[PDB]
């Protein structure tokens, strides 16, 4: 059972087919259309099925040339209002009908965030971008919003004609509008089986370059140089992702960088992952984003997780294989490096939550708890600890890689549990069970805190950040005329970024020293989001002033929510900056994305 939704179970109905016909009206901020949904019905004498909505006005309903009745239940919250349909025939098990639903979403859809033309970057057209990962797509159109359940889609979107349309999916022509010669039509195809929180559509000003043989960059004009030359490693990504995870099956991987709001570094919709500008850093420094995307492709696209409970599922397989391709581009070194490092953004995470806390779990019950609210970096980096220290427990990496290429291949286009991936864990390593019986399953899976058990790290890398970050920690005044630029001399940006994990992991520190700090290593000028990140959170939370302007303008002026949740955060524990905060998140919220607006206001305490 899939808690988080207010639709029949797939054990009682199933989608197989979204036919999307829709027209963006930036006027009203609405999308409306036609949702034309084919379900096979999975019982007999099935007479009537419920859907997933939030917020949606519905005109009418329509099977078999007729109109039906439907009723709205009362809204449950964040999960939205249930959709009763009553079918005019029964229908037996494994009988297929089309609904054909007209809707039209509200300005306020948890879906969509509407841009106006001074939000982007030439100033001269407006934006739309949808996020439905992961119960939001119930708030763009009628659907059973459960990851349980996978179909096909195509779409036809009309949309002004100055302005460019592009889905999850293949693109499949485009036409001057009939009913409306301002408009386009742009259509789409979606061949392969998708949960739901898949579909994705943006509507903007956008150009395209080409940067591999099947990979398009798409953004406004004014991205795509910089676009281009930041990901240029996408195609070489693929080819190692291809080579650990089996074929690509999507045709297309096209990526498309949004403005700054877009609330995560990256989202991974089939054919044309989402990424945030704020990888845009100059140097290729940020593409284990890409990675990660890429990954999703096997581990989340291919093989779902069957509720929202188990998304440690999707997003560990992930990061265990975006290691690996950045361990295969730049050495198994690193990919230590940064399995270092997510345990210690795994501590972060447990350390502010309490290890007590029930979001600390690996797999969360979910029942009555918003995903966006339960959403951070455990279900990531405690799911990559457990497949790392089952990779040392059971043969190293090739055995372990072995048995993901096994698992993609035994659960393409299914969804699945925790359980069914553990089953298959130890029918796979059959001759290995007693190593697997050694495993503390509960607490692993089910407990809070960190885990039981720590994996092994080489730490060549990861030295001369925690000498160096010690040497600042253990200073006192008389020792800080001996820090020094020649001090960063042999440090990557990555190795920068890991000191500053480390002295951030003590903070406070005393205010001479992070002054001390700006003046011999100037990581004011750094542009670089992750450390530009870090380095005001030291500052902020060191008491430095003069940092606060920084802050408060990283905090908005990008709306990735990883950086601009916890800036806010540290500006509002801040005395000094305190109402300052509390009163730019009421100016910006109105033209904020809206999960972000919401989250940042629960952080807060306001509203
Ligand atoms: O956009 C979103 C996508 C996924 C989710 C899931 C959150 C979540 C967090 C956990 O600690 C455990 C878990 O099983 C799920 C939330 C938002
Ligand atoms: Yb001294
Ligand atoms: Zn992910």
């Amino acid at each position: 059972v899939d808690t988080c939704s207010l639709a029949s179970p797939a054990s009682v109905c199933r989608t197989k087919h979204l036919h999307l016909r829709c027209s963006v009206d930036f006027t009203r901020r609405t999308l409306t259309g036609t949702a034309a949904l084919t379900v096979q019905s999975q019982e007999d004498n099935l007479r009537s099925l419920v859907l997933d909505t939030k917020d949606l006005t519905i005109e009418k309903v329509v099977i078999n040339g007729q109109e039906v009745k439907y009723a709205l239940g009362e809204r449950q919250s964040y999960k939205g209002s249930p959709m009763e349909i009553s079918l005019p025939i029964a229908l037996s098990k494994n009988q297929e009908i089309v609904i054909e639903i007209s809707f039209e979403t509200s300005p306020k859809s948890s879906a969509l965030q509407w841009l106006t033309p001074e939000q982007t970057s030439g100033k001269e057209h407006p934006y739309l971008f949808s996020q439905c990962q992961a119960i939001h797509c119930r708030a763009i159109l009628p659907c059973q919003d459960t990851p349980s359940v996978k179909l096909t889609y195509t779409a036809e979107v009309s949309v002004p004609k100055e302005l460019v349309a592009l889905m999850s999916a293949i693109r499949d022509g485009e036409t001057p509008d009939p009913e409306d010669p301002s408009r386009k039509i742009y259509k789409f195809i979606q061949k392969v089986p998708i949960p739901c929180y898949l579909i994705a559509l943006v509507v903007g000003a956008l150009e395209s370059r080409q940067i591999g043989p099947r990979t398009l960059v798409w953004s406004e004009k004014e991205q795509v140089e910089k676009s281009a030359y930041e990901f240029s490693e996408t195609e070489s990504m693929l080819k190692i992702a291809e080579d650990l995870g089996g074929p690509y099956v999507w045709g297309q991987y096209d990526l498309l960088v949004l403005p700054p709001s877009f609330p995560y570094g990256g989202m991974e919709n089939p054919c044309l992952t989402f990424v945030t500008p704020t990888l845009l850093a100059g140097d290729k420094s940020l593409s284990n984003v890409i990675a990660h995307e890429i990954s999703h492709s096997w581990t989340g696209n291919l093989v779902t997780n069957k509720t929202w409970d188990h998304f440690w599922l999707n997003e560990g397989h992930t990061v265990y294989l975006e290691r690996h391709i950045c361990g295969r581009l730049f050495g198994e070194k690193f990919r230590h490096f940064n399995a270092l490092g997510g345990w210690g953004e795994l501590q972060n995470s447990v350390k502010t939550f309490g290890e007590t806390h029930p979001f600390t779990k690996l797999v969360v019950d979910l029942t009555d708890i918003d995903p966006d609210v339960a959403y951070s970096s455990v279900p990531y980096e405690k799911g990559f600890a457990l497949l790392f220290y089952l990779e040392q427990l059971l043969g190293g990496p090739e055995i372990f890689l072995g048995f993901l290429k096994a698992y993609v291949e035994k659960f393409s286009y299914k969804s699945i549990t925790t359980d069914d991936w553990k089953d298959f864990l130890y029918s796979y390593f059959k001759d290995k069970v007693d190593v697997l019986n050694q495993v503390d399953w509960n607490a692993w899976l089910y407990s809070p805190g960190l885990p039981p058990i720590k994996p092994n790290y080489d730490m060549t890398l990861t030295n001369a950040c925690i000498a160096l970050s010690q040497r600042w920690i253990t200073a006192k005044e008389d020792d800080l005329n001996s820090f020094n630029a020649t001090d960063l001399k042999d440090l990557s940006s990555h190795q920068l970024n890991e000191f500053l994990a480390q002295t951030l992991q003590r903070a406070p520190l005393p205010l001479g020293h992070i002054k001390r700090m700006q003046e011999v290593y100037n990581f004011n000028a750094i542009n670089n989001s992750e450390i530009r990140f870090r380095w005001l959170r030291l500052c902020i939370q060191s008491k430095w002033e003069d940092a606060i302007p920084l802050a408060l303008k990283m905090a908005t002026e990008q709306g990735r929510m990883k950086f601009t949740r916890p800036l806010f955060k540290d500006l509002a524990a801040f005395d000094k900056s305190h109402d300052q905060a509390v009163r730019t998140y009421q100016e910006h919220k109105a033209s904020m994305h809206p999960v972000t607006a919401m989250l940042v206001g629960k952080d807060l305490k306001v509203d």
